[PDB]
């Protein structure tokens, strides 16, 4: 039973009205940037005593927070702008978590309703710049219509393949006074109608039949199996298939297995996409069949029956069209195959050994690899001790770039959700964000942005977030004084011809640019600098046990290459196993 | 005639021909930040050498630079951002040129044209995104489409009103080889048939007419008149009507001079104000009715007859009903009217002094103050201090709030274009990185960024680009510890309730958070704060006289109120003329 | 040619719609609002201020009568045959000026504009911006459904008229009054007209008769009228126009009248499109 602040017959303001909705959704943090067009709204959140802001120092950082927030805990992120310059920073946050599909609720205010189309003082419209990277959005029109459209927007966002949605909010709804209706129905008869349902039987039957029928089976897991680690666990214990996982799969079967093949793809593993390559059967699960994966489509898995499962039916058949298809929560997909799985367990003879066997064979004879010079810090052993020195339990968030890859291949993440990073649209600046978040949402973890020098600066006064906020987020900043990805596809493909990708002062270029430990200074954040790998163990130490938060620059060779590569477009016998830029 | 790099029977890349494109155009800078969809056009940009790169932090940077460029010389800004997360990183300063009608063309490369559509890596619909937010924009689908493609986007940036071009250039266009035509015809007809033509005499003569006919007439100019100071300057002499100018017009006339009653509007001084209040005879040159400056319309020169002169004829008619008007260049119409009031000069009786002398009267019982407590420094006399010490002759860039507001009062601009302040979508962040782009088009000039430390550090990242690229440019940081502006609406209609307007930190209330010295010492710009009145000047002097990039830090009391105030849709009857948060 | 138009006048433009005020031609003056309320001003200050006011262009109104004298609407007559445009002026005559009239669109369509004279407003239904075909008979059903005591004629092209023949059986079954003045040129009249002038009279799919009898009146619209119960009848001669349009209009209820017109007939006068006032074409037709 819900408990408002005010009677029910008690007329009060629409920005009260907006604050409770969000009240009776459960929402306990938001992430909200104070302006003209929302000030009702923010004034409303210091009246409530079960709903806390965390002010970023940028509204980007407020999204990319309620990423975080949202990546982190399974829960919707919630953030708040208000218009105009407010709205339109807000704007690579929605198409980021529209491409990797992250429930997350976006409220802007706006001017007046008899001033839209004016253009008048701080007015966007968002609704229309935004219609096409968020999963839906809406303006309200009137003050009756915010409990249905705050409803409304909670559940799109979080059911189905999840996904941003924004609530316009002008500024005269939030300051009429009305009596709230609760018990509105929502206005979405198409949407729910095309809702998936529970997964047939026999449909289920037919994939455990090809299974007891191929020879070479492959898991291919991604975003979608994020909350069925236990039920995909169990699954493979019943068959023994080994599990090839997308970037944003990580952690769904962990990585530290012996049937984990860990990530395929452009930067995958030999032995993952080997896998996939030579496979009979591919068990896509909650996929979406990106090229950074496939390649060339043509030559991906083109000898297996592929079995594709998502929730969302546009993606069945989209780039690689499936033999067995089930349209669906792969959740539900996965406990009835169990239960077939374990009641036909003798009467089915599953045994991959041989299989196995050939995989494991090509994981001996190609692994993971990395090169150490002389004193300088290899970033792959960086992330390796902070693996050992974190016991793998750690929530982890990126930039994008080199750092990023890397930060996927040298980490075993046990759990899913531990894994925050920008996959589809690949957004620079998300890590020191994300983290925050993440901390706000899991208080007593271990929170480690890993970060690149170039992404790190992007949103660098979010260190000032941090520090008022008292959150112990943890800063591993790889620092190579340059754009590494960009760099590296200089060198292999525009024979390391240098275009605008170092980072630091021509003036003084052995001197390191800028200096991160003055920016921590700043912001009354603790940190220190290493650059001889016999000290980096004792370091990442220090960051972990020193209580609050850290920042520690490590200092890197930029001349490393992320491997292996598949070239954009390529096949597996395309893949570059050697070389870097010296 | 122009020299080109390549044969004319000798295939390029479609991002050699694009650059060549910017080069025929005379760009000489340009501001990119490289990414993989336009790593093609960056690699184009090393091998031209007349078109230098100017490497931002952040797009967003990327862009406000480019508008700083613009605003401070005439010439359109031109900023390139790769696909994805560059493009929508650009959204705020694409709205912001827009709204404030700045030339701008903005380039952002794009994923292989099969792509598109198909939720590819780093895609976005960028064109969709920004359709309402440019003037206009292109998705160009062939190599042979750039030449005209180009010469089209700046001929609509930089003509009729001005604003932003978005080109879209799919990578396998960059990558094709293509002989280019430069002899295409602009596929314009409908733009060029509705270009306004050069004044007629009959409405030229039309306002002379109304003119010798009032008694009390009002100079009303804005951003239009920024070429045309000139000519400007030349009516005054011959009329005597004073003068009042939007938060866009200012220095358009001097504002030193006897005739200017400064700026008008919701904090414009009370004699300009009053001025239009009581006239009868508005002359509006190059501005658009804003509600900033008329408030409620139907009270907004009452006794008025109004003459509007606008190049876009959408303007004229769409808040307030002019009885004269002419659509087209005011330059022209400035030169026509000069023209007939000198010929006639003498036929016409024209004296306005005891009007004049009722203005001067006001002006006197209601001029321009703020008080000063202790040793405590007033962010107004710090402003002044700084005219006096650059003798008005710099070039002012601003954030957005009070110090935006008293950066307006209490600086005297001489010339045009020597103020850049986002207006109409007022974006914070905009100053640091406009000063970038204006030091660049102006090396020998004074450039100074008044910002708050609210909208300092959204862009803080932008520090490092100016030590690189050794730019002049100072920091003149007016510190209140908070969000002014909306803390100034909080203590007049919210009974000073705080909510999240506070930008230190709680746990130490008292001291400076963050500590923007070491901001700078991190980008190894030299700097230093002044916290005592007395102190000031000479810290002003310092930062003046010091070579290179230099910040200062000026603690000022965040009870201060931007004075006077008209509410939001109020009237001349409605001025706020005294108090503020003590 | 907008920058021909009006060159010497200064502009005073009364439009409800902003958007409207200064998009082609940029006024001196204008105002923003209903124009029935701007007339009621402007009436009260001019009969106010009547005396002190001396209002009397009657030498510009001497020099525009003068041009009607020397420059009047004409049309030619050939042997018997019937001119459309003395087919809607006795109409005219007969009716009083007082019926509704809706028309197609094309020659009779501007015929129908120029020689009747329309006492009062709304008594003129035609499509002006669009243009549309088949307009006629349906906006006359509606019509008389709203003015049931009304003498309402449809003013129509044998083109434009058989493009929605099918509401001949709504008039039928409803009752109502319609009359139908056919005019009936065999052809896409303004179409065929701008052939002449600008295409060397080379017919592009104009005709509307059957090749195969072209001296024939295809088709029979008497026959569409006798298939929905509608009395009909078909005049050539100009000697017996009078009397055929005065049965109609005598005949109670529906009624439609063929008039057969030649072909050759042209709009006059015509300036041609985008041109100016000296540009206006007074004589010629396709004979
Ligand atoms: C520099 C860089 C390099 C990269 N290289 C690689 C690489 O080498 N390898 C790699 O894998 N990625 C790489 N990517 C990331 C890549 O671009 C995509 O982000 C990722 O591959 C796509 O993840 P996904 O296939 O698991 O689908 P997702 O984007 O995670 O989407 C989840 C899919 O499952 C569906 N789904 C969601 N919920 C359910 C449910 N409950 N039941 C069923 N279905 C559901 C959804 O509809 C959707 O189709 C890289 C990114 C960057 C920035
Ligand atoms: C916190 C804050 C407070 C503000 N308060 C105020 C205030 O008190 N007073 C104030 O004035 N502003 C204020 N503003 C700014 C305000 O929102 C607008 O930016 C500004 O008032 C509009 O400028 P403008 O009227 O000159 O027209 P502009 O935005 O400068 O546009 C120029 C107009 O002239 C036309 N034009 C352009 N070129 C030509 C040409 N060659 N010939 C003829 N016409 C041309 C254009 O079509 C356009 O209509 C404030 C902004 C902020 C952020
Ligand atoms: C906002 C933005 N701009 C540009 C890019 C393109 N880009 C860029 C410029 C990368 C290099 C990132 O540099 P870094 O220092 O942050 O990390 P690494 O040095 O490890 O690559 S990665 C990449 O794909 C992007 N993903 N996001
Ligand atoms: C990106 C963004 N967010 C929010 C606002 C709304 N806003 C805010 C939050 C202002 C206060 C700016 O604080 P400041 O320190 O930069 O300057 P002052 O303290 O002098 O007001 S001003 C204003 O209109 C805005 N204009 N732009
Ligand atoms: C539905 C439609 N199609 C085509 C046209 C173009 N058009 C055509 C084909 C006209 C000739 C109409 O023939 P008509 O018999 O109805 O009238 P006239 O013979 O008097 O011109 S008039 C004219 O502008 C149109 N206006 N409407
Ligand atoms: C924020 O912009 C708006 O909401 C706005 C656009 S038009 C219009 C009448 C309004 S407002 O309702 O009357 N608030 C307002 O002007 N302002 N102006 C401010 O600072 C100048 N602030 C803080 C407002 O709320
Ligand atoms: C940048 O994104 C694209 O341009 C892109 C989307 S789909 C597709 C086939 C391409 S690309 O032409 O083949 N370049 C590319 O993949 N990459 N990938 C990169 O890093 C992973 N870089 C730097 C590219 O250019
Ligand atoms: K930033
Ligand atoms: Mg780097
Ligand atoms: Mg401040
Ligand atoms: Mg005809």
């Amino acid at each position: 039973t819900f408990i408002s602040r005010f009677a029910p017959d008690q007329p009060r303001k629409g920005a009260d009205i907006l604050v409770e909705a969000l009240e009776r959704q459960g929402v306990e943090t938001v992430f909200a940037y104070p302006g003209g067009a929302s000030m009702e709204i923010h004034q409303a959140l210091t009246r409530s005593s079960s709903i806390r802001n965390v002010l970023p120092r940028h509204e980007q950082g407020g999204v990319f927070a309620a990423e975080g927030y949202a990546r982190s805990s399974g829960k919707p992120g919630i953030c708040i702008a208000t218009s105009g310059p407010g709205a339109t920073n807000l704007v690579s946050g929605l198409a980021d978590a529209l491409l990797d599909s992250v429930p997350l609720v976006a409220i802007t205010g706006q001017v007046p309703r008899r001033m839209i189309g004016t253009d008048a003082f701080q007015e966007t419209p968002i609704v229309e710049v935004t219609r096409s990277i968020t999963k839906h959005n809406y303006l309200v029109m009137d003050v009756e219509d915010i409990p249905r459209i705050i409803e409304e927007a909670f559940f799109l966002a979080t059911s189905g393949r999840p996904g941003p949605v924004l609530v316009d909010v002008p500024k005269d709804i939030q300051q009429q006074l009305a009596i709230p209706n609760w018990e509105q129905a929502m206005r979405l008869p198409g949407y729910m109608s095309r809702m998936p349902k529970p997964p047939e039987d026999s449909h289920l039957e037919q994939i455990v039949r090809l299974i007891s029928e191929s020879k070479k089976p492959v898991l291919y897991v991604g975003g979608g199996c994020l909350n069925s680690s236990d039920e995909l666990g169990r699954f493979v214990e019943l068959t023994g298939i080994p599990v090839a996982s997308t970037l944003m799969g990580l952690g769904s079967y962990p990585c530290d297995d012996e049937l984990s093949l860990h990530m395929l793809g452009m930067h995958g593993t030999v032995y993952a996409n080997y896998a996939v390559e030579h496979s009979d059967l591919l068990l896509a699960f909650g996929v979406r069949f990106d090229d950074r994966v496939t390649g060339k489509l043509e030559a991906f898995a083109s000898r297996a029956k592929i079995v594709h499962i998502d929730i969302d039916s546009a993606e069945i058949g989209k780039n690689k069209t499936p033999h067995v298809s089930v349209c669906g929560d792969v959740k539900l997909a996965l406990q009835g195959m169990n239960k077939v799985l374990e009641n036909r367990a003798e009467e089915l003879k599953l045994d991959f050994g041989v299989w196995r066997n050939e995989l494991n064979v090509q994981k001996q004879k190609f692994p993971l690899s990395f090169k150490t010079f002389g004193e300088a810090i290899p970033p792959q052993y960086a992330i390796k001790v902070l693996d050992e020195l974190t016991d793998g339990k750690a929530i982890i968030s990126t930039g994008v770039g080199q750092h990023q890859m890397w930060a996927a291949q040298f980490y075993n993440y046990k759990k899913p959700r531990q894994w925050l990073s920008s996959g589809g649209l690949g957004a620079m600046g998300f890590g020191l964000p994300a983290a925050i978040g993440a901390s706000v949402a899991n208080p007593d973890a271990i929170v480690v942005d890993i970060d690149g020098d170039g992404s790190f600066i992007m949103n660098v006064q979010e260190l000032a977030t941090i520090r008022v906020e008292n959150l112990p987020v943890k800063v591993l900043l790889l620092n190579n004084q340059h754009l590494g990805m960009v760099m590296q596809w200089e060198d292999r493909f525009y024979k390391a011809n240098r275009a605008h990708t170092f980072l630091g002062d021509p003036a003084q270029e052995d001197e390191i640019f800028p200096n991160m430990l003055l920016f921590a200074a700043a912001c009354g954040i603790p940190a220190a600098r290493v650059t001889k790998k016999a000290d980096l163990r004792e370091a990442i130490q220090t960051m972990l046990d020193t209580p609050g938060p850290y920042l520690l620059d490590v200092i890197c060779p930029h001349q490393e290459h992320v491997l292996p590569m598949i070239p954009s477009g390529g096949t597996f016998n395309d893949v570059i196993t050697e070389g870097d830029g010296r």
